């Protein structure tokens, strides 16, 4: 069965690595204003239903084919989700959108033992994101994989709160702090970058895009074989876990000093290594349309000693290397532009290991 | 001025398109030999000099008809070559010869801005080839354009390896590898189908029709304003390069998954968007004297988002549609015989559009 990977270190094998080519702007409704800073908000009022800027996209594009390259150089199988345009205009009988893009096959797809799950998404413009991934998804049930989606939303208004009182990121996280987020608890949504994977243990957190409901369609899913755990950051990511708490091997963590979990004590107990990352140097003029400066922790582990890390971020490198794990530095700054680092960018599909557990 | 061009795929305005009429089947010489499959060597050896099939000269004359009257449908302004009987024989001091056709403008005529250019040839029998074409040239110079005749060869012997050890197309993979073609480097000779162009860098191949001499004059003609640069495939198509590396859009190209190119590297490096086509469905049984199934990749580009496309060619079709590409489906299965797709039977003499690089 070309699928199996039950955490983020073993030995990888195969992996798909997504696109940049026909990224589109999304619109600019609720959620997405919930999900990015507002140093943006005007670019999306302005650009939204028309491609990211091509110059850019070219760039990004020659990145990860680099990426590619020297994955293929270090053994890995790379597979990669078809071209799509984006812009095309869908219409359910609940709402009417422009696409996304194909670039994060980590906000789509989790794979859980034999097991490929496709996340059902939060956001109208990621509706019909899967249709990218489909032909290699396809072979690998023709192969022996498990396929599973969850619940697709219908994403209807009662699923946003349209009125989230959110005029600066600052509002943002003190909403977060007390339970509220842009997404109500109308369905089950969520992405599955908001789950991290460490064997028989898998932590999520409720974010903007993820929400209880989504949590529980998983752990109900999973369970009795996996235990799906809530944890908590203090000025949470909206959206994601993957660059605030990065699991790199059996019981280390890469842990975001800016966001705090608030469980910390539960993984001290358990006898686990927190590492907190030095900061990252990457400029601030340069354009991050989503995410944060944090992308730098967004690493991708090839096995437990071999880390792909950013080319720019010097500081985190020797981080790696006085640990004594190999750095393979990539430069994918255009990249980093649409959201994510090379966790994001990829989905192990296949990781040579055994489930095990790690929190005892 | 009637005649500005700078690549394949800005907004099409002109076009000159080919006659299947009075098609003459070529005398079976050393360099017919070695641009054909084996399949059709007795039908050269037994029918050289006269006529293709009649019936099915009547059939690609209607196809093509069909095709003109979409063009025109489609806003672009359509000039035919001169009907001319193809069967005269000719002699000039160094040989005698029976003409073949003038189905493919592009085989002959290439557009570099202002500038309409006749290519050399390499075969006998398209030594007079140019007679064809020559009231529409002379309307375009009349108009302003720019007019060139690369040096026309002498085609002696000495051109030509008699002696060419090619038993099938396997055997021609291999030579071809080896740097060795039925075209010695004795004088200049080209066909303008081994060039694609794309602003300021054109592509070309040394082909069994086109030397590295032929390949030379063009780029000591066209510079400074444009480099030409060679590139190389595997198992490459003997002649002409728009059925191997169709370029398609502004850093977007078709790649034929059965001739990798040697050089695409240099493409991913410039974060342009390589394509590979799905295989062709055309039936075995369809007769294609001059070259292959991959003819469904020859797409003609009326602008970036549509395509000429055939409209047999279902797969492709789908590829086209998921890329946002709107697919203009005419059946040519008929007029594929003569050895060429859209973009063989056509040369595009204005699209709306700059001189540019995409290169970076």
């Amino acid at each position: 069965c070309p699928v199996s990977s039950y955490n983020e270190w073993d030995p990888l094998e195969e992996v798909i690595v997504g696109r940049a080519e026909n990224a589109c702007v999304p619109p600019f409704t609720i959620e997405v204003k919930a999900n990015t800073y507002e140093k943006y908000w005007p670019f999306y009022q302005k650009q939204g239903g028309h491609y990211f800027p091509k110059d850019h996209l070219k760039k990004a594009v020659a990145e990860i084919e680099e990426m590619c390259n020297i994955l293929k150089t270090e053994g890995v199988t790379v597979r990669r989700p078809d071209p799509i345009d984006w812009s095309l205009k869908y219409k359910t009988p609940d709402f009417e959108s422009t696409g996304l893009y194909s670039a994060m096959p980590r906000d789509i797809l989790i794979v859980v033992g034999n097991e490929i799950i496709e996340a059902p998404m939060a956001w109208r413009s990621r509706f019909f994101e899967y249709r990218a991934y489909r032909s290699i998804i396809k072979d690998y049930f023709h192969r022996g994989a498990k396929w599973t989606t969850a619940p697709k939303p219908t994403m209807a208004d009662e699923l946003y709160n349209q009125d989230y009182p959110i005029h600066s990121v600052e509002d943002r996280h003190k909403l977060a702090a007390q339970g509220k987020f842009v997404t109500t608890e109308f369905e089950p949504c969520f992405d599955a970058a908001d789950f991290i994977r460490a064997g028989r243990d898998i932590f999520a957190q409720r974010s903007q895009v993820t929400n209880y409901l989504g949590i529980e369609w998983m752990r109900r899913h999973l369970a009795p074989d996996y235990r799906v755990h809530i944890i908590s950051f203090k000025d949470p990511n909206p959206m994601h876990i993957d660059a605030t708490f990065n699991i790199i091997g059996p019981g280390i963590v890469l842990s975001n000093p800016d966001r705090p979990c608030h469980q910390i004590d539960l993984f001290k107990k358990a006898g686990w290594t927190i590492i907190t990352p030095p900061t990252p140097i990457i400029p601030d003029d340069h354009p991050l349309w989503m995410s944060s400066k944090w992308l730098s922790m967004n690493v991708l582990m090839l096995d437990e000693k071999r880390v792909m890390v950013d080319a720019n971020e010097v500081p985190i490198q020797k981080m790696f290397e006085k640990l004594g794990i190999t750095t393979i530095k990539v430069n994918i700054r255009n990249a980093n532009s649409l959201g994510g680092g090379f966790h994001c960018w990829t989905c192990d599909v296949r990781r040579r290991g055994t489930l095990q557990s790690y929190l005892d």
